[PDB]
């Protein structure tokens, strides 16, 4: 009915929150909600060093105005007040305590009307050009007597508090810092009824720490080449002839964010559209598919570590596996001492029976990955075998391609030796990866032709994404794009379920990869030669429940 | 100052379709816009039914936004209670309207109008106008509420209403077909009228078509903030890369909507051209390099033969008949004048890659072998291989047959053993299907591509295959997924592919292959026709 001070004003908030540094209630398995990034400062200044992304995304929406939309401003504001009828500039409003922990060469904040809460200063006290006030209150009417485009917050805890409690504040600019550090002051404690979450960020790494930008909303508690595009879409088929029986609300969170850009909505976005989409099918087990043909995700390594966050993953297993491969193993018994039982399924003797491998010995999983990348075309006897320089190593191959012939077009690591496929526990699901070397750095291609997206892929997007990072590293390289191809993607039934609820769980900006910087040699890592950094993600998710 | 056309929204929607030669004038034909241009023939449509056409016709007729209907009315009083609904106001000829079925007539949702000096409006309804002349239009459209004046006009009314410059755009579908006619769409002044938006290409009652848009030539609001504000980090440009000028895509950039699926392949050329890498190459021609893309073709409704230049294809169904039958003798093919693998067979290019003890033409474990004798050891071309290694060419057919579901249905012509005896390591790394109610689709993954020359014939090669696979499967085709690895554009290609980015796909040209070829191995060249395949002038990439 009556407008509400905030939207007629306009007066948004914006900061940066760390993780706090808890002493731990264990770092052993945390717990982590939005509640994790809240530090504001210490010591009267930032907690952080510098991190010029966030400074930088901060001046940019801080000074931005569209002068074509005040005019539309002007009257709300002045019917408002009963009211008939130099550049356009944004207002910021900042507390003392934060007005005098800004460096002097930039305050004024340049191309924005500065404000000030205080008491114990006045007017006498400032030689700035900056308005001074003493009551939130006054700040209400000097909006109403200046020319500005919208009104932000630029903060300090306590001004923070007191415009939420007074419900001052229309949206919430808040980038969310990966990384802990120590601090006296925090942002106060969001309520979820109150404000939801409408948009995320793309993921970017800036000083040493991930980062990215989310934006809480204040809730309920030419025009010619527009009628075209309404025409080319004549031929859309209607509603309810989408694909399948899936209920609304099953995604209301998920369809309620408007800007979708951080990087795992690349693979959320594929769950969607497979359960939306997908045909029905029966498959080698007897469980029954959603499939759909022929995706491809890409993932920026250097700016992040793509590790699903909507849901807690390990990546010990995986590493292990990797350094299997590496080894040009094909003992699956190897893994099982090291309590990784990624490939023991495929192992037992009623499975290799199945497989007509009669004669092989349990767990002897046969010439898969391991076998093809170092010995391609070597006759396979048994897992214990001496295969010393038989069958093409693959692996010294396309390293010494990456050396030195690294524009060329044909190095790949193929998996897919179809003369071996029948003498495999099972073929390989992860065909080959083609690499791309430019300016120094590294890109990695990987077609999968069988891709179980709710609880292979995930595991699939880290592994070949740390396999980027050894080939680079050993080739002296860094790190650039993994570029991941899905042929047949598929949610299986019994899993539709526990992915309902993770699309409808907003992911936190990705983690850290860091290798041990000594290993020089793909041969030579070690399970402890890995790190994954500031890994903050949800609840662990029982896919097949 | 104003002008009448954009005052009262007079627009103009069309259908027409290709006319036969008359058996005169036998040389190799030139297209260009005027190709299609048949209206209709003995008082009816040249065509028995496009419904598609017919769907189109209507939805955009009868489209109004009301929500903007103000905005309309301030400027046409602003130059000067009876429709709970607003609608548009349809003009058309006497005869046009005499050829409508009676069941439709007066034209539901639409302000009806006439043009004729016969009809007189007692004998009408009140609703259904009538007209003396042109001009007289304009005072009707006065004195009315309507969103958009559509022209359906008919030869004589479209001729007049373009000279008397009052039409502003021009929805021209595009008939991909021929048939007799009597009467033509006039040919549009190209100075006057420009195509600014190219739709996605269907196939409707047996033909393929498209929807085009001609432009008279001039010669909520708080995510829009938000959406600026994740940008700020955007490449911060202002800086050309790859030394690439503006106006050379001046017609490419002018383009509202590129729906058309050719710009699949367009659009990643104009993406390597902007921000591809400068490399060396193993030819030091030098070339622009991006890695990772992808492309969809929908099989079931056009032949993605490239438009925007001429494609032969005898060559590449030779090819393809040539893998089926394992075959890795260069010979055969250039007996047939099929010089795609000449340079790969000569003893040069055969010693380059050490290969000092192979004979001309001898192309090795290539292609062919893999496909039949996966695994086989490679001993010369003429040998004998019947049995030996593994047919997976008859393996998938057999899997797409019995075992739909398979997730395993790849065909893979990278065998790390034998690539150094390979004249050289094929560029088409493997192929995967995919079955669901009776269809089929394919992916092909390219490790490397020529995007200038190549990639046009690798896209039509392996949507033929598909063809082929999905009949001796008893199955239609469906999408043919093209993933590109390196994906190439040659320095000495670049001045050619401006000249194609700025040239307007036409609609997509069909398939047919003999329905009686039941098995992949009985295909030969004249079970391949290629049908109603309008395209640009040839371009020599060099
Ligand atoms: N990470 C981020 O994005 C941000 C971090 N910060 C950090 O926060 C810390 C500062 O926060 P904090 O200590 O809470 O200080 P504040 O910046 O909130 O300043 C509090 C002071 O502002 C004044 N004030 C607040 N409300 C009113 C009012 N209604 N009327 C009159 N005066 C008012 C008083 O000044 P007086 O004493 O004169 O009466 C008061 O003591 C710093 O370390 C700074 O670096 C700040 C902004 C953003
Ligand atoms: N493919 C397509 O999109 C379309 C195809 N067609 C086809 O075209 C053929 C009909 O075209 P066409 O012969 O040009 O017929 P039209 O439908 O244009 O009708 C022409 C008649 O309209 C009247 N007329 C024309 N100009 C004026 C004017 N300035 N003032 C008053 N009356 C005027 C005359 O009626 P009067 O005799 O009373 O003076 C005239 O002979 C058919 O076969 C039809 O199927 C038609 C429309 C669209
Ligand atoms: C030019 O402005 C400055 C220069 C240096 C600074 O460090 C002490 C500061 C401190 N203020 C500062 C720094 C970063 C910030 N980042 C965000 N996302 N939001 C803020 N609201 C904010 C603020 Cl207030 C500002
Ligand atoms: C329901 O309306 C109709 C049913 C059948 C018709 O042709 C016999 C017609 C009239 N002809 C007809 C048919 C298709 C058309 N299609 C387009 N893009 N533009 C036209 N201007 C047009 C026209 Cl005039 C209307
Ligand atoms: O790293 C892996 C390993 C396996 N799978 C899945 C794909 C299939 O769901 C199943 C193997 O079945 P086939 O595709 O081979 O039929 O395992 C993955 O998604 N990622
Ligand atoms: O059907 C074909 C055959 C070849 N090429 C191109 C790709 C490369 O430009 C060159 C092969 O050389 P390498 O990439 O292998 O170096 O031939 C195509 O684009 N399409």
């Amino acid at each position: 009915m009556m407008e509400q001070v905030c939207d007629v004003f306009d007066i948004y908030a914006i900061c940066a929150c760390c993780k706090v540094e808890s002493k731990n209630e264990g770092k052993k398995n945390e717990v982590f909600n939005n509640y994790t990034f809240r530090g504001l400062g210490n010591k009267g200044v930032l907690p952080w060093k510098c991190i010029s992304l966030d400074m930088k995304y901060f001046r940019a929406v801080t000074t931005y105005v569209n002068e074509s939309k005040y005019e539309k401003l002007k009257y709300k504001r002045c019917k408002y007040l009963n009211k008939e009828t130099k550049k356009l500039q944004n207002v910021v409003v900042m507390g003392r305590t934060n007005w005098e922990s800004i460096p002097k060469k930039f305050k004024p904040l340049s191309n924005r009307i500065n404000v000030i809460l205080s008491r114990t200063l006045k007017k006498e006290d400032f030689d700035e050009d900056v308005y001074i006030i003493n009551k939130v209150e006054d700040l209400i009417v000097l909006l109403g007597k200046l020319n500005y485009y919208k009104c932000f917050i630029l903060g300090g805890s306590v001004v923070y508090q007191e415009f939420l409690e007074k419900k001052l504040i229309k949206k919430i600019y808040f980038t969310r810092i990966n990384s802990t550090y120590e601090c006296d002051v925090f942002f106060p404690e969001i309520n979820e009824n109150e404000y939801q979450i409408i948009s995320v960020s793309d993921v970017y790494t800036s000083n040493n720490t991930t980062l990215d930008f989310i934006i809480y909303k204040k809730t309920n508690n030419d025009d010619e080449e527009e009628d075209d595009f309404v025409y080319f879409n004549f031929n859309k088929e209607k509603e309810e002839k989408n694909k399948n029986s899936i209920h609304p609300n099953d995604f209301q969170i998920y369809n309620s964010l408007k800007y979708k850009y951080h990087p795992e909505y690349q693979y959320l976005n594929i769950i969607y559209d497979i359960m939306m989409n997908g045909n029905k099918q029966s498959d080698r087990t007897g469980v029954g598919v959603l499939s759909k043909f022929g995706y491809i995700m890409k993932f920026d390594l250097s700016q992040y570590f793509p590790l699903l966050t909507t849901k807690k993953l390990f990546l010990r297993g995986i590493i292990e596996e990797l350094l299997w491969f590496i080894r040009g193993e094909t003992n699956g018994n190897t893994l099982l001492n090291k309590n990784v039982r990624i490939w023991e399924a495929n192992g037992t003797r009623e499975f290799l029976d199945n497989r007509k491998l009669f004669h092989r010995e349990v767990n002897d999983l046969g010439p898969i990955y391991g076998f093809q990348w170092r010995h391609f075309g070597a006759e396979y006897t048994n897992m214990y075998d001496n295969y010393e320089n038989k069958g093409v190593d693959q692996l010294k191959n396309i390293i010494n391609l990456i050396k030195n012939d690294p524009t060329s077009r044909r190095i790949l690591l193929c998996a897919w030796n179809v003369k071996d496929l029948d003498q495999m526990a099972l073929p390989p699901c992860h065909i080959l990866c083609q690499f791309y070397v430019f300016d120094g750095k590294l890109s990695c291609i990987m077609y999968q032709r069988s891709c179980d997206l709710g609880l292979g892929v995930p595991f699939n997007i880290a592994s070949y994404s740390i396999f980027t990072h050894m080939i680079a590293q050993v080739c002296n390289l860094q790190p650039a794009q993994f570029i991941h191809v899905l042929g047949n993607a598929h949610v299986y039934n019994n899993h539709i379920d526990s992915l309902k609820i993770q699309l409808n769980r907003i992911p936190y900006p990705f983690p850290t990869l860091k290798l041990n910087p000594d290993i020089k040699n793909i041969e030579d890592f070690t399970i402890s030669d890995f790190t994954i950094q500031n890994y903050v993600h949800h609840e662990k998710i029982s896919m097949d429940m």
